[PDB]
């Protein structure tokens, strides 16, 4: 039976809850936001896929090594005599993520952006997460 | 096996390709590009989700019953420090979906819109396909 | 596991959606609508099973070879004190069939009639679409 | 192979029997007859759907617990020329019903209402059936 | 291996049993007794197949809505010269069913007929087990 | 799935049809039709169950080695207000068996009887099969 | 598994619990206590296997249709020398059955026997429970 | 897959509902109401969790052998800045217990006492259902 | 269909024969006699289960290490009007049991007891049967 | 065999052991008590089912972000004349949970309420744990 | 479980009923007797394993191509003192074989010996036959 | 395939050959031996089956506990023009069987008797194994 | 399921029962003993881990070919503040060990050593159990 | 074929390695080491069974919040006469366990027993794991 729902394509409704998962990040929340998680020498990038989330409606927290982001999607309004014959744009409102980062983060420092629904956080890291180079002989 | 996969919660990317769809509708096309079609009684409007996409990297063409949307979206540019640590945003490039309408439209008073990475194209309805009301007695 | 579900008889609540049907015929919607299609040499007859649903709240809009029947039946009010201890009845409102006729019909001539919850829809064939008879010698 | 025929949607015909039913309450009969019952504090609500029945080919009977709901819907009259080349309505003619009732009902003060082949039955419920209430201290 | 059972069509003596059965009724019993119960308004005819029993080996005994059937069939008697080479009918001699009745019968107005090994009995419905009519309005 | 039938006990009807037999005989036909052969040195009976079937509705014929046992049983009629609420009779009208003896029997001097719903046959065995005494030293 | 278990033989302690048994009658209670029900004309004749239960440690209580057999038997005292190394007589002390009799009882008429370890109660029926001889004509 | 959601210990939720039990008593209702029946000979007592609810909010009805306990239970509220991230507890609302005891009860001398979210309801039995005691010789 | 067999709960007629077991001790026989052994330091303790069995009626026989326990129980005798409608009691009449203990015994100071269908052997252990104390330093 | 307990809806005493739990909390302990954790932006709330449980029996002690909830609720006690024929009320006394929260909490500060066997408990956030707000540009 | 039996060697009880066999001739009947039939120019030798068959117990009978060997093997007496501990030998009294030659024998010239429990019939072949020899080229 | 072979009736042959056999007896051999041991009080009795072998051909050797019997049968001699084309008596010449009797016998005392193909041998048991009487107070 | 167990590695509580074990030795008892028997030429060296055994709770008996070790472990205590988070130490007191070794052993002459929760028992063999050596030419 | 495994009992060689375990702890090691973990509210006891291990080859080492558990057994000696014929004992020499506890220990303060192979390690918490107490109101 999983074939069959393979076979549907219904990732984004059924799929992207994302309850867990464990790659030595904790990703935690409710909804679909798919994460990117780029970690530089000096600092963190947080990529979220937050489409048709107005920028007013996310609020970003952070501290020490967790990221919170929440955010609410107005849902498709449509006429008395509109119906959605055929939709495979999730639903849910309210989406949220708590990312647990790896490194701890200077969140008095931290900048984010907000374009074509694309959040971009930049999270420096902290003086006891930056990491020395251990010369080789 | 499939439950493993399912454990994954890896539906953007290996999910959505929609090689094929049959709804009374037939949408084909190539990425993650989840739509909603709502069918209204003078119109059709189409939900084009295209998170990062730049309003001039789309191509919006019609004709007859037939859209065609063309989306490319650069990839997530990673500065040689940096690496991607884990990531859950496909990483295809060019996107495409063909969709046949139910409905003949006249593309020349087709209008779209496209805000938080949200594609809103509203179709008009030909006359050919605008239905009349079968009195009930 | 579908032989408990055999067992229970659910079949007027989580049957009968058709969200596809193929028989040379094609046939969409949402909700409980039994349709039965009588197709003569110069007509179209479709009927409707709308139990509960009031002549008023039937919409019966049809075009070329499409029939779109929209109906929504008030779901059963029930005082406080009253509870509903066993109901088989589908609780869904508003249910909807998409049938595309194999034959071009006039809908300007149409009629239809609604008795015992009974629609009964009457589609004069398109001259078009009325055949001719091959003479076997 | 059961999902090959979920698969059909072919829930009104193949289903709906009732051979029986356990739920505290005991329902027996042939054919399609969705059946919702509400049990209030001093009546009883029977709701059933007999689309396509006329109002004179119901028998209605009760007594004590038990209710008996005879009825038999026409087929559907089809023209030498016209032929039935799709139905989803079950072709069964005779269809019963008999609903063991929880409480023991006044059959002498019962009433019917008969409504867009939707059938109330009202059964005042007897003096014996109608519960006290247990103070809490 | 039920399939290699069902080649043998070994049906009235391995089967037939009648151990229980649950339809609104109680059938209970040892042996092969097929029962056929014929429920009018004001009586219930049980039909039982009694093939070889004679009618002074029938003890037919009823009381509120409970019918017992015991009867004993002489087994087919063989001269010691003669061998069943082959037999399907059941070589059982006692055999009994008690037939739990929906209503309450007057025994006392009961009769039976036993023709062809077919038993016929005619039970008069109780005074409180007659429905009364709901007018529909 | 065998099983759920075996737990219905559905032996009667869906069974004994008896299309094909093999054990040195070969017993073909249509119906519920229990044969006992018993086997003499100078005869056949074959043993018949005719439940509900009449004396003058049996044609028995026979020739060389075959034997062919036609019965037509009138249905249990049931009045207007009588309803089959349960039955385990076959509803089968017309039953008949073509038994292969697997001796040659003098057809003219074979007799039968009927009695409760049985039917034996005598057939005496021709001289031609008859088995002689292999005396043993 | 259930093989395994079954060449164990232990069928005593883990087998006999008969938290509920259903053949027209109802047979619940907690421990090992094989009961056998003699139905006659003017009695019931229950007999319970009470082994190594005190004749002052059996409860026998009965109303209307119901019995109820409440007995403990002490468990198999052993010194601090001796040890059980074999053992298949059940443990648990407190044994009860609760047998719904498909016949009123007239209880104030019931005798009792205990005789090796073996409860014989005799239960008269009541005039109600009685039944009728229907005379076949 | 059962394994798995075993692996969740998901039982209040998921778990809990109900729909039937039988083991000499009947058992019905709607949502998490972990019910213990202890049964004496002069009474019988209900223990239910109704963990949460008022005892304003609990509606206790009983006559005959049939106990209806309707109780809702105010969900959890959250403030806008609150957000549940972790919950156990069922959401559902109206929770209500049909328990069809084995005796019947003098309802007008039932007592119930609320302490710690436990309800305990006394109910006398009937002389009708009291036991009497059989002696053993 | 082991479950289905373990669902009839039938553990003492088509359980107990013990027709192997293996403990160190070997218990062979027929029929159901459950056997407990207890083993001290000069004695065997030998608890066998023999309800409904008469005291003459039990053959007790040791030499060595095996014990002999044979018995008859005769079966439940019923009235030509009373009928076993339900039974759990087996039917087998001669039951025994072969036990080999693990020591020898000396048979000339044995002693038993027949208590409430309860047999209790007291094996006094041979001299080159009992252990020694191995002091431990 | 899954199925098999899952319709006998065993889920408070075989469910809700909470061995394990990883949402990015962990949870641990023994016993019945329904966890919900609502996290604000300056505390968690800590919703515990505790029914049947006295205040007196409840030790509510934290540390860091670890919460122990230590709570033993007295069996049901009943007279040597009342038995316990149903119940699904776990028998467990002693059950305890350790609630690892994902934010440190100041225990001085801490408040907790008990009513209806619920357990509320305030818990503050300490101010290393409390979010700052990353502006989005 | 057919290797469970196979590891019982239950072959001569449990096997050799022989109810049909083919291999060009018919071999039927009931009980042990293993044939061998050895095919020569102009007799036909069949040898049959009658152990502990009286002579005068053999009934041996033949015409055309067909051979019947009846026998009764008296069971093993036991005196009462005596018990059958272990038991291969086939109960089964009444032992008989109905074997269907592939040629015609002249009866009138058979033979038979019984030695060691060894039945040695020679049937002479009919000149019928007898075949003749098709010269080579 | 078991049920192939069960089909084909190869017990003989193929079956019998015994390897093991455990059931407080050890019996071990090649070929094909039914045995039947009888345990005495005062003796055991072992029949065997050993068809088509004559009495000069059987050694019967015995001591202590274990009887051992050796016997050759001459195979089904066939002359030339003769040819074997069906057969079921096993072809295997030299049999044995070793029987470890649970009892020591005195085999000095010991006889046997060959009749029909069936050895009977009379083992009288030794004083040592001779069991006594344990009375039963 | 049984991974699902080995992934606990819940061997020494679930584990080391060792109802029975055949490798030539008989070792059968009750909870956790692991035991090592090495073989010499004049004696037998028996190796018992009772880790947390005190030396005055062994008892050491054996004769013949049979040891057995009987020892109690007192289980771990606890103060009421303290609770048992994790333990995989078994929690049965009263441990034992019947080991029948493959020689007779003077016991007389045996002596044992307890160290480290280590026995030691010395068993010299017997001089019927010394074997001699059999010189190879 | 893991069913084979655990009819062996090989659960202390084969089993016991603990990889891994997750309870709130972690628990990793190689070899035999069952450990039981008991929290107090002011100290850790671990109960380590090291049977066969001297005192002066336990390291015992501690910081923070792990525990590490060092200790070699030499392996059983045996003369070259004496051979290992049977052993449960596992051979590992080498065993280790690191404890990763739930609180900070004061190891300056820890102390450790060693009798009859039972290590018993106190660990006092430190002030930062000394939970406080939330009163309840």
């Amino acid at each position: 039976f999983e074939r069959m729902f393979k076979e549907f394509f219904a990732t984004p409704m059924t799929g992207t809850t994302m309850i867990q998962s464990s790659t030595g990040i904790q990703i935690s929340g409710k909804g679909f936001m798919p994460i990117s998680i780029i970690e530089g020498d000096q600092h963190i990038k947080v990529i979220a896929w937050l489409p048709g989330v107005n920028k007013e409606d996310i609020i970003l927290n952070a501290v020490g090594d967790t990221l919170e982001i929440r955010a609410k999607r107005s849902p498709l309004m449509i006429t008395e005599s509109e119906r959605i014959i055929y939709s495979e744009i999730p639903e849910e409102e309210e989406i949220y993520r708590t990312i647990k980062l790896p490194a701890t983060v200077k969140e008095e420092n931290a900048s984010a952006k907000f374009e074509n629904g694309v959040l971009s956080v930049i999270l420096p890291k902290a003086e006891s997460s930056i990491k020395k180079g251990i010369n080789i002989e």
